[PDB]
């Protein structure tokens, strides 16, 4: 039938999903095969890669404008029918169209709202949108990003924000932030074959060096920005450090902890994803919010191809690291995440633990099913990477489907950029 | 067609061709994923049974390099004779053992499948009464427990006939502790089991009304009223739960049974339905340490453990819950290993399953897997499966869920 129930097996709440009937693009799954643990399951875009014909772009534009005007209790109004014919002539005469300030804000907010993988979405409508569509150079991108960071950091009282550079036009004039996130630490391939800093960014850190960045070759070296405007070669910019809020990691009991010389930055800011609205593609749209403690303390510190400080922390803890069954990783993991939370909170840097976040997300689910007929959600990603079953989401059935507007992954620019 | 899955921690990339052999539905659509739905959702006619039988027989004779052979073709013919004359058919012992092993191998939710081929199959298809079932299961338990050196085993009771003569183990698992709701709303024992405990008590069981009462087997044979039987106490191997560092942990009075034995599922081989097929392995620690003890609607000992740990329970962000969950799980592992009862920690088990998965891709062309279930319920990202992409599809033979027998049985006595 035309309904799909999700059940929470810890509370027996059953929600009834009709919103999935609006899903537009494929999840990757078939009746015969589920792909819910595939990181990039589908390539079902809504258009061909480079500027699409009218009969391609306009149907997507019409659908979005239709949604925007429906959202605001119009549809068929004078302004809706005018906007349609304005988008028509704009596509006719430029092969694209330009979003209104209102529609741009609506779209950004809803792409966040539709981010199935985001546990933080209860905040979705409280997003600050910086319109950077007038930007024309990497210097201008740098100014816009600096302001983003300064506004978003707000001295630790972090604030959600997105800065939207111009939409893709022909595909050779992309605006891109080459950094995956606005603030990452460098990773250094060492002579022996080990790795100093953040191993995830070894490749990006080398592009930076290979572009003239002079690496301090330390553990927590903030990477420069590598900004690409209107398709041109990317340019390095050093973020003013007074804008990169950093928290030294200490522990509320293990005083030897701060002597591990660990710190992390306060602002998570995804800068390599693509924001899609009415078939328009915003290839540079850095968006930031605030950390769930597990992202630093479980993934950034404890993944094997990341900082991998589990080994160290357990040593100092005097744990039996002979076998796995002492749970020495699990014990050290918990202590590390206590430290991360405690440090952020002591410095009044906005952070949320995985209990509070997951609980917020269940509330948001309820809110969404009540007012929207559903809420797309990716269990594989919503469930935090430690203490899964002692959080409310583990026991929460989630329907996952693709609504638009949305954030999409996109090739890393260096796989695609022909240099000049 | 092919399909690739990536491990994002190691970058290993396996290629799945075996998904082509799936048929049963995942419940996902092309536009919705149901990968976190627990149950995404009565007797086959002759026409339905023919191709299901054929497919299984074909697959069995393929697995033993006798496809197209004379013995293969007579078997197919023999099966068809039965489905005509008797509207069903009877597995050979070879086929039953193979089918049971492959239902395990095909169990996408099971992290323990590296052991699938070492499965001790007990053919109980001659059983006719609940007493026979009691006997078969006692022997199952005694064999699988093996004084703490646990052995995988399944006991398979007569397949479904018309649906009106089903064999069922009414117990969800062979060994479970009873739960009793109190007038005041509190719960003694295992809160997950209060319903079944009521049913047993209703059937004449005199409960000791303690924290760790092993429930009685409630056995149904041939569609008759189920009957109560008390597992001989000396067959229930049990581990008192102590902690290697906290001398006070033993004062929690905690124990758990050593033998995990699922009895509420249905084994499907070649379209035949084995509604009673209890199977057993050994525990991953977190099944006891994270879920049995720490699920809020289970034994919920995080409160007590945290208190005796002095943890600050005012703010979640102290991670008292997290920190106490670990110590509970250390205790569970230490307790079993000390008593030389088989158990596997989540790290060892996920590691073995990655090697198994890779091997299954190598020799079989894939390994369906339910990431939502394969990832342990604690410390997920620090185990290799977390970073391992996985394809979920339904291969037959398979273990399937089935309705609880008290929601479908129509009673015979009085
Ligand atoms: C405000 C606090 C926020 C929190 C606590 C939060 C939390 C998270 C977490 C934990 C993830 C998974 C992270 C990972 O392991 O990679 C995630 C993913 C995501 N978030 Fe949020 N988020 C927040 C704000 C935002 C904002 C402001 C946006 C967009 C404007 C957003 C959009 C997304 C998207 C698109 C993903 C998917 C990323 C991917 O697929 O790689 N989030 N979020
Ligand atoms: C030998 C050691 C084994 C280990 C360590 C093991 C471990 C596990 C775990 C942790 C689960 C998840 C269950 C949950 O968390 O609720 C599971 C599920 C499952 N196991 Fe295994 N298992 C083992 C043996 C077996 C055997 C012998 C069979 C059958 C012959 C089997 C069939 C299954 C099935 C069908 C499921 C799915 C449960 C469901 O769909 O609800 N397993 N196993
Ligand atoms: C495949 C996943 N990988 C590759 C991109 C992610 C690695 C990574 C690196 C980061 F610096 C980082 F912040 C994240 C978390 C994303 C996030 C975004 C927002 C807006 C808020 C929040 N709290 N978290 C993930
Ligand atoms: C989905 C319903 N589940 C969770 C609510 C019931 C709880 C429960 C109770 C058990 F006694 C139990 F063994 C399991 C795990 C199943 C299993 C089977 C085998 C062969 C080995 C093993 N190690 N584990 C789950
Ligand atoms: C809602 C969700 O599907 C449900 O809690 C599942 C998640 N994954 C699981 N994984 C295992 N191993 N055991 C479980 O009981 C569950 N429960
Ligand atoms: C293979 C698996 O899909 C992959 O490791 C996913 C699992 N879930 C995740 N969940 C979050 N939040 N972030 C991640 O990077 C991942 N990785
Ligand atoms: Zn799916």
């Amino acid at each position: 039938p035309r309904f799909l129930k999700v059940k929470n097996w810890e509370t027996e709440v059953v929600l009834t999903d009709t919103l999935h009937l609006k899903s537009t693009l494929e999840t990757g799954c078939t009746e015969y095969i589920c792909m819910g643990s595939i990181m990039h399951p589908s390539q079902h875009a809504r258009r061909p890669e480079d500027v699409a014909t009218k009969d391609q772009l306009f149907p997507l534009a019409k659908e979005f404008i239709d949604q925007y005007y429906s959202s605001i209790k119009r549809f068929g109004s004078k302004a809706h029918m005018e906007r349609l014919e304005e988008v028509n002539k704009e596509i006719d005469t430029t092969s694209t169209y330009q979003l209104k300030d209102t529609e741009l804000i609506y779209g950004a907010k809803h792409a966040w709202r539709n981010a199935s993988r985001c546990v933080g979405r209860i905040q979705w409508s409280k997003l600050q949108v910086f319109d950077a569509r007038d930007c024309t150079t990497a210097h201008g991108m740098f100014n816009y990003i600096c302001n983003h960071v300064k506004y978003a950091t707000n001295k630790g009282n972090l604030r959600s924000a997105i800065t939207i550079f111009p939409q893709r036009t022909d595909g050779k004039h992309d605006f891109r932030v080459w950094n995956s996130q606005l603030i990452r630490y460098a990773g250094y391939k060492q002579p022996d074959g080990s790795t100093l800093g953040d191993p995830a960014n070894v490749q990006f850190t080398e592009i930076c060096i290979q572009q003239g960045w002079k690496p301090p070759r330390g553990r927590f070296d903030v990477l420069p920005l590598l900004l690409q405007a209107n398709g041109n070669d990317p340019e390095l910019f050093q973020i003013p450090p007074e804008l990169v809020l950093e928290v030294p990691i200490r522990h509320p009991k293990f005083e030897w902890f701060k002597d591990l010389g660990l710190k992390w930055y306060g602002l998570p800011a995804v800068s390599n994803m693509l924001l899609e609205i009415g078939g328009l593609e915003f290839s540079a749209c850095p968006f930031s919010g605030w950390y769930m403690g597990t992202e630093i303390g479980v993934r950034d510190y404890c993944d094997n191809s990341r900082y991998n400080i589990l080994e160290e922390v357990a040593k100092k803890m005097n744990l039996d690291m002979r076998k796995t069954s002492s749970l020495w990783k699990d014990q050290a993991l918990v202590e590390i995440n206590i430290a991360v939370l405690y440090s952020f909170q002591s410095d009044k840097v906005t952070i949320v633990d995985h209990h509070s976040a997951t609980e917020s997300f269940i509330k948001h689910m309820e809110n969404e099913y009540r007012c929207r007929g559903g809420c797309p959600a990716d269990w594989v990603w919503i469930v935090p990477p430690m203490s899964g079953s002692i959080t409310p989401v583990f026991h929460q059935e989630m329907l996952n489907y693709r609504l638009t507007p949305s954030f999409e992954y996109q090739p890393d620019p260096w796989n695609t950029h022909v240099w000049k």
